[PDB]
């Protein structure tokens, strides 16, 4: 029973001593200056968890001890279970993670937001871990412009991203169908930008609306909120407002940024909008305004533009456009999409922060590459910093299984080994350096927090794995044995509900709403 | 400035000092052994919105000091500001409450999850407080029959509950359209009859449908949970399982508890359902092995056994029905009504546990009284434990203003100054005693989460005051000043979307959507 254990992301390094260490409700916590962080959330986790005081005692004398150790990487931790639990770390990251571990090593109870069992005591098997990230860069990214999720939930989703060990939250703040957060200088952008009349009911292609309003905002100090949060958790929120295209619910709320139209409102539909910015210097001046707000908010190095999926139409047929192309000297109208983001990376510069696009900029750009292992390379040639986010590998708004028994089926079929089985890339060194992975969730079609826990699990539990653990000692099958004996128990615990391993619950399932279902060979030949 | 406060629930006395005591990063939480459990609570909730390690000193020498003191009730406290912060209590109730009133005293962003403010001082102005519950059973309903409320949301509720200092959850667990619940010996309960086909769009009368499953239950572990966080913040959890009418999910899963039918199905739509329990020694059996689970998971001394709309169309139809009103001796097949729950409430008198029903039993019987005074008085003349809710006053399912503008309007117009203004039988000296009051929030249309806290407030904010504060400083004016001038940022920072003052926000509303307009004065003549 020496190398068995059930975590969830694998540790690198793992063995099991003899026996279990008892705590009381006298256990105490103790921390180097540097890990008080990590202290606290333990504290508050734990002590919801069992009802214990969890009071600080000094560092080495203490019951659960978090000590610095400088040698180890700053998200590397090593966890020993002796006379006392010693958890050491290069940093708070690092003692955060081992934190986690430990609640996984005491049980799901440990997950509970109260204590569900008896509290006498708790026991943790004794053992030694040793643990570091894979990657640096590990994410997710949760689409709220489609739906809008409540405050509530997503501080949820970010816990349980936490106890995964996903350190980035890519958070795709504004769509064509509504735009979520609140800009002091313009006040329309959530008034009339944060609501849409209805929704598309299944794919777009069916054509057919749910005639229910849909909307709602994150204030500024909601934002504050979230990324506080997720700092506590050690997880960093890159904003995205996407530029220049996938804009109408800005263009609803001030006209002057688009070409033209009867008033343009929020968009009711999903898919691509041929309905665009108008590039210009007043949607410069806009963009830069809001971009000055957004960086006031969110801390982090990178801010998202976008920059995906802008069809040329508009400016092809667009006087001003044209125009505009003229005074640059750009080849075509199609140029001032090159130059639309290149000026707001600029912006951003000014302000000390790299950009991040979806593809095609200052030094730090990271480019988020939806396609194959090629365009990733491509980028990487040119300098770029990339994260993977394959669309036919990490896109989780994609149907968990062939057939009509799933959920508004739509993309490719992703399943759970797929998806465990997923690589990134795998001596041509290049300027780029690839940073991680990253995995998407799509909210066209997830109506609820619900749906998106339906969407984002198991699949993200074993993304998790591909994102922190080895991958020398991957099995799928063994994976399984870990999924259903111990973690799918941690998943309930924290609230999520999830796909079960044989389909979909009776009341996850909705028949008679029409996906589109594709299939990737099929679309190469 | 000595008057002025903006707290709700108003406390009875307030006075205020001269001007404000700075907390650093260094405050310690002292407390009495008996204060322990509230000296955790707010270390987990304050420590999260300021970063605070708020570790324990002992009780004199802290910077908040939670004491005891004998000669006050247990849910009374007082609350002093001086060179420290001193909350005297006659119980850890009365702390709990002191520490609510200080959250209070700090501003809204005492009440965020992670820190939303620079954190170098927060300031609490000084003062005396001095405070304690008018009624001693203050409730709020909860209906997760009609629309599941996943568990993440469940807590939330119940924490914004206990911030208003209500201590009384009634949790209806089951209904005809669904049965939330787990239960070891009858799997079916859950598999069956925890979801349904589709649901009502609107009233019933309007005879649409949504063509979209709904469900989702608790596990034990789940209610458990929700029963300790709920004691940790001093709320008692009555959990419901309504007999013998609103059965139908039960019969679906378990047909022999009904008189028979084309099999059974969850129920559908909404209102008065003519298919009920066919009371008999088999379903008698059946409510005892469910009942002996509730009350392994539920500590409350009253557990509710509803009572409420039974027709007795099919017992008067029932060959069995009447035969059983024979062996028995009854007048009529409608006495198995009474007899029905009497032999429950009896099995929970073998446990300990007091019953709870809506109308018409062992001594702590508990009468929920949705009837005017008139009904209320009436229990009490007979010995009756009364709580009021009456359905014209405390509904919140009822909508907020007259008019076209609210979303699915049904029932009475309730509003804020209305509910305000309401009070609980206004010298007999009966052997039934009044409890308290509670507010009932019914689920059939609020399809999210995001709608029950439309539902419930801002009014049950209102209710919260006229349950705790002292009657004799009412005036609704007044009130109005202290809730848009501060409480509703409070509301804003626990993730709460309330109906602003004005009307829904446009993504509130639904419109197409078929209420059913009542009329007080209508419905007497």
């Amino acid at each position: 029973m020496s190398a068995f254990h059930q975590l969830i992301p694998a540790p690198w390094s793992f063995s099991a001593g003899t026996g279990e260490l008892e705590l009381d409700a006298g256990t105490s916590v103790g921390a180097d200056p540097e890990l008080r962080g990590p202290r606290r959330w333990l504290t508050r986790a734990l002590g919801g968890a069992t009802g214990w005081d969890l009071a600080p005692a000094p560092a080495r004398e203490a019951g659960i001890r978090l000590l610095l150790d400088p040698s180890l990487d700053a998200e590397a931790y090593r966890l020993e279970v002796s006379d006392a639990v010693v958890i050491s770390a290069g940093g708070a990251a690092g003692a955060f993670y081992g934190a986690q571990t430990l609640l996984q090593l005491l049980g799901p109870a440990a997950l509970r937001q109260a204590p569900v069992v008896a509290v006498e005591g708790w026991s943790v098997p004794r053992v030694s871990v040793e643990d570091k990230p894979r990657f640096g860069y590990r994410g997710t990214m949760l689409d709220v412009a489609r739906h809008f999720m409540p405050k509530d939930n997503v501080l949820r989703f970010i816990e349980v991203m936490a106890m995964h060990k996903l350190n980035v939250l890519h958070l795709h703040l504004t769509d064509d169908q509504g735009w979520r957060m609140q800009i002091n200088r313009y006040p329309k952008l959530t008034e009339t930008g944060a609501w849409r009349r209805e929704s598309s009911l299944g794919s777009w292609r069916a054509g057919v609306f749910d005639g229910r309003p849909h909307g709602g905002f994150y204030t500024q100090d909601d934002l504050r909120e979230i990324v506080a949060f997720a700092a506590d958790r050690h997880i960093t929120v890159i904003p995205e407002i996407d530029v220049p295209g996938h804009s109408q619910a800005a263009i609803a709320a001030y006209p002057e940024l688009g070409a033209g139209p009867s008033p343009v409102e929020v968009w009711t539909r999903w898919g691509i909008n041929e309905t665009v910015l108008e590039v210009s210097e007043t949607s410069l001046e806009f963009y830069r305004n809001v971009l000055d707000e957004v960086v006031e908010i969110f801390p982090s190095p990178w801010i998202s533009l976008g920059g995906d999926e802008v069809p040329l139409t508009q400016w092809q047929a667009s006087a001003q456009a044209q125009a505009k192309a003229a005074e640059l000297g750009l080849d075509d109208v199609s140029g001032l999409h090159s130059w639309f983001v290149g000026q707001l990376a600029l912006h951003l510069k000014h302000h000390g922060r790299a950009t991040s696009v979806w593809d095609e900029l200052p030094d730090g750009a990271l480019v988020a590459s939806w396609r194959g292992y090629e365009g990733g390379i491509d980028a990487l040639r040119k300098g770029y910093d990339v994260v993977m986010c394959p669309e036919h590998k990490l896109y989780l708004d994609h149907r968990q299984a062939d057939g009509d028994d799933e959920p508004v089926p739509v993309g490719f079929v992703t399943t759970l080994q797929a998806v465990y089985e997923f690589e990134p890339l795998p001596g041509t060194d290049f300027p780029g350096r690839l940073l991680g992975a990253q995995a998407n969730i799509w909210s066209e079609h997830l109506d609820s927090p619900r749906r998106v826990q339906f969407a984002a699990f198991p699949r993200l539990s074993a993304i998790s794995e591909v994102f922190w653990s080895n991958p020398a000692g991957r099995d799928y099958d063994e994976f399984l044995t870990r999924l259903t004996g111990a973690h799918l128990a941690r998943l309930e615990a924290m609230g999520v509900e999830y796909r079960p391993l044989s389909g979909p619950a009776p009341w996850q399932q909705r028949p008679g709403v029409e996906g589109w279902k594709r299939d990737y060979d099929a679309e190469q030949l």
